[PDB]
């Protein structure tokens, strides 16, 4: 059986095919819209019409993953920032409707957990994702092996702990990748805006580098100190393009975490993601 | 059926005989041992042995409720403060085979939410106690039914939230009800140390006891936002001893919470628990 994949992103909106042994077939990435002038709904109708025409299929499932607050029930979105203008009320079940009953739609963090959890071995039962990029996303897979969406949809929007009134900033305004390259820019920074090669110049010694990235690891392991008391979680992972650098991210972030939690206290091991591209459309039909 | 029940306190042991209609019999209080030179096992195997002769029971099912770090499938004490010595590796399950393979084992937090949540009928899926006393205890019952004690049997350690580098200081350190005495003390009331006299003065118009209770209730509030953001539960309660204030302490802290969530942001309700005594021994048999 094949099935079809969307992952809605910010700036990009990815799909593909899959088939029952995870096969993955006719991978496809186009910019996302402005949903003004040309609508994201008409993006993804002509994806889903254009695999059903290339693979023969008559009412597909299809998964969709999409930024945002999304009902899982409903197949709606709840919410959206104004990075996607006119999004709210979008219900890709009902624009599906006249191709297939068999619509899913997840939000894109929790679409990535679970395709992380799919293609991936990991020890512990209790996995915490935090995933860093423009804000700050974060999802709970727990003991008995669910995602839990929140009361409201609004589970886990971890970027909004940590509000400190005298700066006005909340943990995403200081911790999310976007906030590590406006420091990189104000830190003198200028001529490459890309966020590796602040790595790159720190494992060369740069000072300033390394001041930089060990100020905002600071304020990353205030955050994750935070979800450690709360979830005691077995296994923290760290995703995001940023969570490309691997063990050069994490050893900034995780001996740091120790600095807001008790003496002597055991948190769990923090690890990067391992898929990076693809979670969410393998995570959108689970 | 008969089903014996046992609260192990800092300072109490509360039992009790509970019936298939949760009609509660034969209630006892008696004081902690020093657990030195007469034993917790001790007096834990007397209760059983005395009640299981007094409703003449072979087998019963037992209920253990217990302060201190503990993992309910072993039925052992991982960890425990100083309050009560040498209690660590305490397993009642081995303690009471003798008597019967029915014993569960839960801690007093746990217990006590469970209780609070079998007795009464609530509007909401998702629930988070906050306890506020000595420090401050947390528990979360959530969308699917069960509670989520953790990969190390530590989860909801909310008191150690929001820890300030500068001040030296946790959430609970802030915000507990031993806190409120300190901060009393600290804002100039010198009317008196007992709780109820600074709410008595704040309802009669005392300005100081309304900002000692202002600034107090915002940092609470600051512990309840980040408590939001990462369950967003669809009900906060709030127990321990100062809840006996009920709706006198909720509007102090209630519209405080929305200082630190984004603008409009929709948070949960927030209540004072209504069983006031013996929740856990109704929660430790659930």
């Amino acid at each position: 059986m094949y099935y079809i994949a969307i992952d809605i992103g910010g700036t990009q909106i990815k799909s593909a095919v899959i088939d029952k042994q995870l096969n993955m077939f006719d991978y496809q990435q186009i910019s996302t819209p402005d949903n003004k002038s040309e609508l994201i709904t008409d993006k993804v109708y002509e994806i889903v019409t254009g695999y059903m025409k290339q693979y023969q299929l008559i009412q597909p499932v299809i998964g969709i993953s999409s930024a945002g607050v999304v009902d899982e029930q409903k197949g709606e979105i709840v919410y959206a920032g104004p990075t996607i203008p006119n999004y709210k009320g979008t219900n890709f079940k009902r624009l599906l409707k006249s191709l297939s009953p068999y619509v899913k739609v997840k939000n894109d963090v929790n679409a990535a957990l679970l395709g992380e959890l799919k293609l991936h071995q990991y020890q512990a039962e209790r996995i915490f994702c935090m995933t860093l990029g423009t804000g700050i996303g974060g999802a709970y897979k727990n003991n008995q092996g669910h995602i839990d969406n929140g009361e409201l949809h609004k589970a886990n929007e971890v970027g909004y702990l940590l509000y400190r009134p005298t700066e006005n900033t909340t943990f995403e305004q200081r911790a999310a990748t976007s906030a590590l390259k406006k420091r990189m820019i104000a830190g003198g920074f200028t001529r490459s805006t890309h966020v590796p090669v602040l790595f790159e110049a720190a494992e060369e010694g740069d000072d300033i580098a390394k001041q930089i990235l060990n100020e905002w690891a600071e304020d990353v392991a205030e955050g994750i100190a935070q979800i450690q008391v709360m979830y005691d979680p077995g296994l923290i992972l760290i995703g995001g393009g940023i969570s490309e650098q691997g063990d050069n991210l994490i050893k900034y972030i995780e001996p740091k975490v120790a600095h807001y939690l008790p003496k002597d206290y055991v948190y769990a091991p923090i690890q990067t993601t391992k898929s990076k591209n693809d979670a969410a459309l393998y995570g959108c039909l689970q």
